């Protein structure tokens, strides 16, 4: 939640420039992934080998998405003032998502 | 100047580290050059050969100073974002030193 940091107008513009500078922006849990999960779950046995293959399948896409996310967050962190960084870091310590 | 350069606090710290890292590094003794220049000017006749020797001595100090200056500016340039580099380059066109 960047919005509780009292972002300056300059910082709001800088965030826009960062988010345009790293926009993917991917959709919400691909239907294909869900359908593969569905096939594993709605079966009379749990197929662990099949499940492992399903879990691994989008590893490349996850890597690209998570790299973009982390780089974006790092860029935003670095436009913050020392006061804002302390608040961001305190908030980080309390959340688990 | 740094005119319209939106420096991150991380980059402002990096600049301080660069500028401290050049202000200490090599020696600066310039009063001797100035005193030799003074003695050429405040003399009953102009000694061209002596003046040429003073100028050549000054080239040593100029080299040291210019190398330090350019290296410092290069280090600063390389902490900048692409947007900031474009602004730095535009500003460079308007400044004289
Ligand atoms: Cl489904
Ligand atoms: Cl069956
Ligand atoms: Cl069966
Ligand atoms: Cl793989
Ligand atoms: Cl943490
Ligand atoms: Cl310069
Ligand atoms: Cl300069
Ligand atoms: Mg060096
Ligand atoms: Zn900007
Ligand atoms: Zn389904
Ligand atoms: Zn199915
Ligand atoms: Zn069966
Ligand atoms: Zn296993
Ligand atoms: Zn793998
Ligand atoms: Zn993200
Ligand atoms: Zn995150
Ligand atoms: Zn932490
Ligand atoms: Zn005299
Ligand atoms: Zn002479
Ligand atoms: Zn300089
Ligand atoms: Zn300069």
């Amino acid at each position: 939640s960047f919005k509780d940091l009292n972002l300056t107008d300059a910082q709001k513009q800088q965030i826009r420039e960062i988010m345009k500078g790293q926009r993917d922006q991917m959709k919400r849990p691909p239907l294909e992934e869900r359908r593969a999960m569905h096939d594993i779950i709605a079966s009379d046995t749990f197929d662990k080998v099949k499940a492992e293959a399903q879990i691994a399948k989008m590893e490349e896409q996850r890597k690209a998405n998570m790299l973009a996310h982390m780089e974006t967050q790092n860029k935003i962190y670095n436009i913050l003032t020392p006061e804002q960084k302390k608040q961001f870091n305190a908030n980080f310590e309390k959340r688990l998502t």
